[PDB]
């Protein structure tokens, strides 16, 4: 037996810490823009073991971990520093409910750092999956039996000794400490909801809903496993009622009524039902429920400057720059009450954007953006230096699976494909590409041209500045909306609720909150009387919340204290907006 589960006391108590279920932590549906009613989630207690990178697997598990928090985690029980020499091992057992007899079983990843392999009852269910931000999934039907299973799991992750996507994650010790910079705690291991589903042998694996309000309806792509012989119905719907309804071909594009639309913006953040249905003659031989938030995102000409258009208009989006870290969890927040707080918090605050920063949240993540209505800009996460070529394949494949798993959102409406140069190369063709890749969002080549050695390729859709604190003098190009990718960063230490008492640091320490107000909407009213007038089109405020000893959040690290008056900054940010508009 292994030594059972022990609870580790979290270096800070969010509102949630203690709100984490024993067995079945994380309990919402995962996939929820791609939905059937059947599945099992997997998360719990697991039994565990750290051997050495190149083991195999344990004789003998030692150790139980709270899937699926990392094992640098408070929240996971265990609480360990994790390197590039050792590798995880995860151990489970299931039973499959007996109504899904007659279909196949798939077992889905929303996410492992960093190359995953997967056995159950000991034979290895596919390939070997590498990349710490892609959900994937096996088709493991052959390998059940009808009574208990076992599923092994071991995850290799060399945080930044390796040249894939790392982002913020460094190697450290886990107990706070100072000296650590804008570098944070690793993630390794299983950081997202891993689960079951029955499916029919033909199935559904993706939806790309693609709102074209201009003319009046969804473009839709239905995709999967084996239906690609099949047509399929969808069907737009807002309560009992039918909105529209299309058969067409799976594989390929076509399109679904959605008269008199109403738009999704961050002020209504309307969602249609969708429901997929791929056919065999009138036969369904599968059923997805989905959504879609009818809106647009592109560049226009408008008063003599290129600005990014939301369904046609000009709206300035004022956002936070949020890194998803969490004192107790890491890289996975506590519960889905604490994951959508963040953007809450947002909301409450006159936020209409965040960027999330080089870090791929999970689908409920965006499904939070999607309701509550916060446009959403996504980072690449980057590598720690310039990639050789196995390395860049890595990256771009990576990030291809990244782009694909986003096509619906409706929050989503820009790519940010790196960062301040960090592990820059080829930033003019990656714009192109991931234009062309997905056409219907904007796409930034670079954050920070204007600093830290960036090199600007010159094209995609923004020239984006960091300016600190801000907020600058950004100028829109001919051809390129101004953005200014990030600005701000003002410090506050709140006693109590420091991740390492006296270790804060920030662009520029306040004495008091009084001052930190201040000086907060006085850059919002900078940027509504000057530098949106002249051209400025949005910004990303450093940072949502602190994160270890960045201490420049408006929220603690531990989302205990909200630092500014919300009234007033909320009126800051609106009165933005609303002379944008
Ligand atoms: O740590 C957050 C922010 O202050 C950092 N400014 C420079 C980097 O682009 C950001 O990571
Ligand atoms: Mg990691």
């Amino acid at each position: 037996a292994p030594r059972a589960w022990t609870p580790k006391p979290s270096p800070m108590t969010t509102p949630w810490t203690d709100q984490v279920p024993v067995d079945n932590p994380l309990p919402e549906y995962p996939r929820p823009q791609l939905t059937r009613p059947d599945w099992a989630n997997l998360n719990g207690i697991w039994d565990f073991a750290v051997t050495s990178a190149n083991a195999g697997q344990p004789a003998t598990f030692p150790e139980q971990i709270r899937v699926p928090f990392v094992a640098e985690s408070a929240l996971s029980g265990i609480q360990r520093k994790i390197t590039q020499n050792d590798k995880l091992w995860y151990k489970r057992t299931f039973t499959v409910p007996s109504n899904w007899n007659g279909r196949r079983v798939q077992l889905n990843f929303g996410a492992s750092d960093w190359r995953t392999t997967v056995w159950v009852n000991g034979r290895q269910a596919g390939a070997v999956h590498s990349g710490g931000y892609d959900a994937f999934s096996y088709d493991v039907t052959d390998l059940l039996t009808a009574g208990t299973n076992t599923l092994v799991v071991s995850v290799w992750d060399p945080t930044e000794t390796g040249t894939q996507a790392v982002g913020k994650q460094r190697i450290r010790d886990v107990a706070p400490h100072p000296g650590g910079g804008i570098l944070y705690t690793a993630a390794s291991g299983i950081w997202q909801t891993v689960w079951l589903e029955p499916t029919a042998a033909a199935h559904v694996t993706r939806l790309d809903l693609v709102p074209d309000p201009a003319n009046s309806r969804l473009k839709v792509t239905v995709r999967g496993a084996g239906i690609s012989g099949h047509q399929a119905r969808v069907t737009v719907s807002t309560g009992g009622t039918t909105v529209g309804t299309a058969t067409g071909p799976v594989g390929t594009e076509f399109t679904v009524p959605v008269p008199n639309p109403r738009l999704w913006t961050p002020e209504d953040p309307f969602l249609y039902d969708v429901r997929a249905d791929p056919l065999s003659g009138g036969t369904t031989v599968d059923s997805v429920g989905s959504y879609t938030g009818m809106r647009t995102i592109a560049l226009a000409s408008v008063g003599g400057h290129q600005r990014p258009v939301l369904n046609g208009k000009f709206v300035f989006q004022t956002g936070t720059l949020d890194q998803g870290y969490w004192p107790d969890g890491i890289y996975t927040a506590p519960t889905d009450a604490a994951l959508r707080h963040d953007l809450q918090k947002h909301k409450d605050l006159g936020f209409n954007m965040v960027r999330k920063h080089i870090k791929v949240e999970p689908q409920r993540w965006f499904y939070w953006a999607d309701r509550l209505g916060l446009l959403v800009w996504q980072d690449m996460p980057n590598m720690e230096r310039t990639p050789d070529a196995a390395a860049r394949t890595q990256w771009e494949a990576e990030y291809d699976r990244i782009i694909d798993q986003h096509r619906s959102s409706p929050s989503l409406v820009l790519w940010v494909n790196q960062n301040e140069g960090w592990g820059q190369y080829d930033q003019a063709r990656l714009a192109d590409k991931v234009k062309a890749y997905d056409p219907t969002r904007l796409v930034d080549n670079m954050s920070g041209v204007n600093c830290c050695g960036a090199v600007d390729g010159g094209n995609g859709d923004v020239v984006d500045h960091h300016v600190y604190v801000g907020p600058g003098t950004t100028v829109p190009s001919a051809t390129r909306a101004a953005v200014l990718g990030e600005f701000g960063g003002l410090g506050f230490k709140v006693a109590g609720h420091e991740w390492y008492p006296g270790g804060g640091f920030s662009y520029e320490d306040q004495p008091d909150l009084a001052h930190l107000n201040n000086r907060f909407v006085g850059l919002i009213d900078a940027i509504r009387e000057v530098r949106m007038p002249r051209g400025l089109s949005a910004s990303v405020y450093t940072e949502i919340t602190d994160v270890e000893n960045e201490v420049n959040g408006l929220l603690t690290y531990d989302r205990q204290v909200v630092k500014v008056d919300e009234a007033r900054v909320r009126a800051a940010n609106r009165a933005l907006i609303d002379a944008s508009r």
